[PDB]
């Protein structure tokens, strides 16, 4: 316990350690527990949790404490670079943060996990958690790399993770913040706090930041992306926005796992943080994607989902969230990389997005420039209108698909990737797994199918035109895939309503691509960019 009091948090009298599946279990399912720690017990085996007002991140609550250690290397929401959750923190306001929590932690029952971020010794963190509430413990045992009992005798951490959801903090208007709940980072006592939000992702996504603070500094790509294999060792990793397929398309029975959401990629290859996978439930059809479906079972967890009186579980109901969610170790999928979730050099690099304007291509070859443009554009889009009864689709630019998560500038996050794909020779490749002009999303069986002939050279020896103003790649024929999807133009009325929204969507990303043409490298990537 003084270990404990070490970090502020006092007279602890029921610690638990390491807690175990058969025990978080017992946790979750005890009748006399209230409120959102409740779990419910589904027909599948799997326990179900709500995670309360917030179903996930609240980015306008995430701060980072401005001191001596990060004034010159993050990139801050208030700096002039370009927009970002990064907001600057006083030290001051940290200890009164700080305070709450331990304060909030002290006197009850607490869970400690100790866990790895990084599935390589040399770069990763050693992160202990401390929660009151079982499900979010289990949500860090699913989600970080579980050590060894071996490693656990010598556990050491140098990241402290502290989830004091249940308390708020009173003082928020005087010190300038935007509400009473708070995500914040402080590099120099390598901590992270919690207050006010239950949801368990902003512990995945914030370790996640950290790694992507750390690791570009050493040399080493940190990358929203999912990562595979083929039998011949081949790697692919698939970027992306939220929603836009990376979990979906790398859960793929003809590839070996390596991770679905955070890799890094050093001198040997790319490498996991993770030890489990953080997939969407919503419409979950089991026919559509049955590994994950089948890890729907005792140990994961499933949050804001339906569960009805019977047990059974309504994958289609959105009504607490559209942002339904299943956590499990990554061993619920049979073919994964092991025992440690890396792999060699990847060779395909693959930039899924959801494209709500049903402008872009299923698929397309990009150029090197391509490459280096699409990937700070960073484009998705969604359908927001929907429960109104209208489309009119919102786009969404966010850096190197995943500007949430950058501590440094999106250029550096640039320029790593691109020297490690240069070295290994990889191909990029943009996939459209959104819209086209039936107003419908494309089949994950088209799109499956689709990665199928990017990942075994077919797209590469295709027939291939050019798709005006984006000036994209596009094959005319692929194996396996509905021909007629491949140019987008086709699902339209003719080629004159497509152009239409291919200049309304051009404008919007050269309009967004504008504040990089500052720099020389920069100017230089507008002319592959789309043009009117
Ligand atoms: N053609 C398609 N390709 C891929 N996913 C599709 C397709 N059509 C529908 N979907 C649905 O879109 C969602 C893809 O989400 P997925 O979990 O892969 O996102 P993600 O990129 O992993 O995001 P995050 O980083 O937030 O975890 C799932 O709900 C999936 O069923
Ligand atoms: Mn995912
Ligand atoms: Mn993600």
């Amino acid at each position: 316990p003084q270990e404990l009091e070490a970090y502020g948090i006092s007279d602890v009298h029921d610690i638990v350690y390491n807690p175990s599946y058969d025990l978080l279990y017992q946790e979750e399912l005890d009748p006399s527990l209230t409120g959102y720690e409740r779990g419910v017990l589904t027909n599948l085996g799997a326990v179900a949790v709500d995670t309360g007002i917030f179903t996930g991140r609240s980015p306008k609550d995430k701060y980072i404490v401005r001191d001596d250690t990060t004034r010159d290397t993050f990139w801050w929401a208030d700096k002039g670079k370009g927009k970002n959750d990064n907001k600057p923190l006083s030290p001051e306001t940290w200890q009164h943060l700080k305070g709450l929590v331990t304060r909030q932690l002290s006197g009850k029952r607490l869970f400690v996990v100790d866990a790895f971020c990084g599935a390589n010794p040399d770069t990763r963190l050693s992160v202990r958690f401390i929660t009151e509430v079982a499900w979010q413990a289990h949500f860090v045992k699913n989600m970080f790399i579980r050590p060894s009992d071996e490693e656990l005798a010598g556990f050491k951490p140098d990241f402290i993770v502290m989830n004091g959801a249940k308390c708020t903090n009173p003082q928020w208007k005087e010190q300038g913040l935007n509400s009473e709940n708070f995500v914040a980072f402080n590099l120099t006592e390598r901590m992270q706090l919690i207050g006010g939000t239950w949801y368990g992702g902003e512990m995945k996504k914030g370790m996640f930041s950290m790694m992507n603070y750390l690791l570009p500094l050493k040399g080493i790509a940190s990358m929203h992306c999912s990562a595979n294999v083929g039998e011949k060792g081949d790697v692919a990793v698939f970027f992306g926005l939220a929603g836009t397929g990376k979990t979906t398309l790398s859960t793929d029975p003809k590839r070996r796992l390596i991770g679905d959401d955070e890799h890094g990629w050093d001198d040997d290859g790319v490498f996991n943080f993770e030890g489990g996978c953080y997939a969407k439930t919503i419409k979950l059809s089991k026919e559509a994607e049955p590994e994950i479906y089948n890890a729907i079972r005792r140990d994961a967890l499933l949050e804001n989902v339906t569960v009805r009186e019977d047990g059974t579980i309504d994958f289609d109901d959105g009504s607490k969230t559209e942002n339904t969610r299943v956590s499990y170790p990554i061993y619920h999928i049979d073919n994964i990389v092991k025992p440690v979730s890396k792999a060699g050099h990847a060779t395909k690099v693959i930039f899924l997005t959801a494209d709500a304007f049903g402008v872009l291509p299923p698929v397309s070859r990009l150029t090197a420039d391509q490459t280096q443009y699409h990937f700070l554009s960073g484009f998705t889009a969604k359908l927001a209108g929907t429960e109104r009864g209208i489309t009119e689709p919102t786009p969404t630019f966010s850096a190197c698909f995943g500007a949430a998560f950058l501590s440094l500038h999106p250029t550096q996050y640039a320029e790593v990737l691109v020297k490690r794909m240069q070295a290994a020779g990889a191909q990029a490749y943009l996939v459209n797994t959104g819209w086209n002009g039936t107003g419908k999303r494309i089949s994950i069986k088209d799109t499956r199918a689709i990665i199928d002939a990017i990942l075994n050279g077919s797209l590469d020896n295709a027939e291939t035109f050019t798709l005006p103003m984006f000036n994209l790649a596009i094959p005319t024929e692929l194996p396996g895939v509905d021909t007629k999807i491949l140019d987008p133009r086709n699902t339209y009325a003719s080629p004159e309503q497509w152009q239409e929204k291919a200049e309304t969507l051009a404008k919007l990303f050269i309009d967004n691509f504008d504040k990089y043409t500052d720099t020389p490298a920069g100017a230089a990537l507008v002319a592959a960019g789309p043009k009117l």
